[PDB]
């Protein structure tokens, strides 16, 4: 439940910096990051398995960096394979005899409501070698719902399991917290499970700490170029741009296009010198039809991605390096090399020092 | 490349009924269905990780159910993984071009610039015990990249990646299938990567082929509820109608709403019998604002889930059992407990029979 400069390494290979991590009680909280940035290694030092080069860690009250893996509170082990090839489903999944707390040896009455949630009920007596990745994964999953400790520690526990039935278990797991109450450390890519599961959520870059926020704060409000990168499907999209004018809430900017159009931000202003080389940031869903009017982009159709629901458009611009995604509502119907026109709405956009950190947005979104 | 009434079950279990797949020569089939259906089964069957108890495989153009894994063109790359803890990255990712003769020349050449589009250039000299999920996966795929196999089998090769590397794999996987133009058997969970890279896509149902066909083929026009139910994130919401009328190209359906409303729609009619108990289909991003439609819906707002670029919003119904889900665009701000409409486009609603098989759409939807 809590972490003070938290450190991690293994040699001139600095895994973790001093990071510093304050989760409440009953608190749902889920990491984010780029492969390899440490959320992983990060959970594990939370529990056992792995040691604390530097820091404290504070579960509960007092320190416990060197409590033994047993009893701290956790309840970890995740992802298909991780069970008893001896053992079966019921068995491995009713192993909450011993799991830091205490429980009775009558917990058949648990063991079979959780395979229930986990739709794993026609798969008690069956053993691991005999279960799908997905079947396998959920089972990992039981044991922990099983032991029901007073901090899960999830690691990507949907893993490997279809959409329709990743939902039901996003349903089942955000239950769980809502009755247990206990304190729940979630893992995870999927950024609509983040969005949805998630009290607050921490992303992580290469060790250090990036940002800690609620989901919409993250999303509307990334205090950096990396941070706004990251949170949010098709990333954000990046434009050069120069400050031109600077007022005390505005700051006006240059697009790089051939007309070089000029138009004001609601942007912080601070410490923003005129002249300078910064990035506007416009995400894909932001982006406008064109039809309407002002700040517009034009450019020739690279890519288009079909998605059913939705349709998004990768349109190159002169002057921009990487093309311009852009997402639309259902099918739409557009070729390769076809001329394209979409609008750049500027309460909608970000903008980064050249040392990338934001310039808090002043307008203000539902959230 | 081809099976033919391919069976297989493990003891009283079947786990294939008869699966008959056309596979042409470098197409890129992605296979999808619920968890435990079948995938990795069948992936299995084409390498000869697994037997065959009936049907017969033709990979390439010759019967191959007895031929040694080893030996098949077949380049597979699953969870399980493949990174031998003894070899270092680099050492990985060649191991595969052991036999092929390839010598340091032809080889190390291709493990460079594969090291380079999966980003692992900075990881050669590690080993497997010493990296991440992502990462370490990564790896394994380098190595079937490496050895540029005759057929691509990757099951859920990118997941452990985060949003933003997932998509740049995504592009260089399909790069890889443009430039050498190998058949490519992709299994994953997620759909939106499925709609994407597969030109054709095959769903998997408890062991047999429910449908196959290009990815909106399947999103607009669904051969069964199973598949309608399946194909699109937010499931697609059902609804119990009742027969009222039918016409040439038509089919009258009344609502379960307490006004019986009965509404046409521009469905299949054939086999459709007034009188009937069928099942009305219509996906969450395809249902209208209230206002701006006729047959409306109303009732109390359940669940809000705030996902940024759009927001999902769960209504009950006073006469549907089933909370009705609805996609909306950008932040909503909506009470749990509000009063909420919605409309029922009919050209967009998918008529399911009693058997569950779909009255074919007559609306002709892009694409
Ligand atoms: N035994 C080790 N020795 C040295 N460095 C290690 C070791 N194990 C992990 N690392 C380093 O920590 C980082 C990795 O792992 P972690 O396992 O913390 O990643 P994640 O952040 O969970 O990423 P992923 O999404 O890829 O699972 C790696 O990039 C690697 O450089
Ligand atoms: N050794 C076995 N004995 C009996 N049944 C088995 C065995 N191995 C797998 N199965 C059955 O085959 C089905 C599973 O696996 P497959 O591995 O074919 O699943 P998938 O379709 O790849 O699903 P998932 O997405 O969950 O990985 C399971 O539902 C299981 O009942």
């Amino acid at each position: 439940v809590q972490l003070q400069n938290v450190t991690k390494a293994w040699g001139e290979v600095v895994v973790s910096k001093d990071i510093n991590l304050d989760i409440h009680e009953g608190e749902f909280v889920v990491f984010v990051g780029p492969s390899g940035c440490g959320k992983s290694t990060l959970l594990r030092m939370i529990a056992g398995l792995e040691t604390i080069t530097s820091g404290d860690l504070f579960i509960g009250e007092k320190r416990m960096n060197d409590t033994p893996p047993a009893e701290r509170g956790v309840g970890m082990v995740f992802q298909s394979y991780a069970l008893y090839p001896h053992l079966s489903v019921a068995e491995n999944m009713s192993f909450g005899l011993k799991l830091a707390g205490a429980k009775k040896e009558v917990i058949n009455q648990r063991v079979n409501q959780v395979a229930e949630v986990l739709q794993l009920a026609h798969l008690l007596d069956r053993k691991p070698k005999a279960l799908s990745g997905g079947q396998r994964q959920r089972v990992a999953i039981g044991r922990t719902l099983v032991a029901e400790p007073s901090v899960f520690l999830l690691d990507e526990p949907l893993s490997n399991l279809d959409a329709a039935l990743r939902v039901q278990m996003r349903i089942e797991i955000s239950r769980l917290h809502k009755r247990l109450g206990r304190t729940m450390i979630y893992v995870t890519h999927d950024q609509v499970e983040a969005m949805t599961l998630a009290d607050k959520i921490v992303v992580l870059d290469a060790g250090r700490v990036a940002q800690v926020g609620k989901p919409l704060e993250l999303y509307h409000y990334p205090a950096d170029r990396f941070v706004a990168g990251f949170i949010g499907s098709p990333k954000m999209n990046f434009l050069p741009v120069k400050v031109t004018a600077t007022a005390i809430d505005q700051v006006q900017v240059e697009l790089p296009m051939p007309n070089r159009q000029q138009v004001w931000l609601p942007v912080e202003s601070r410490d923003v010198q005129v002249g300078a080389n910064m990035s506007l940031g416009i995400r894909p869903e932001h982006l406008l039809p064109s039809d309407i009017a002002d700040v517009i982009l034009e450019g020739e159709v690279q890519v288009v991605e079909q998605l059913g629901n939705e349709t998004q458009i990768h349109i190159q611009i002169p002057s921009i390096r990487q093309n311009l995604v852009y997402r639309q509502n259902d099918v739409v119907l557009v070729e390769e090399g076809a001329t394209f026109a979409i609008g750049l709405p500027p309460e909608r956009c970000h903008l980064f020092r050249e040392d990338g950190t934001a310039c808090r947005r002043l307008h203000k979104e539902p959230g």
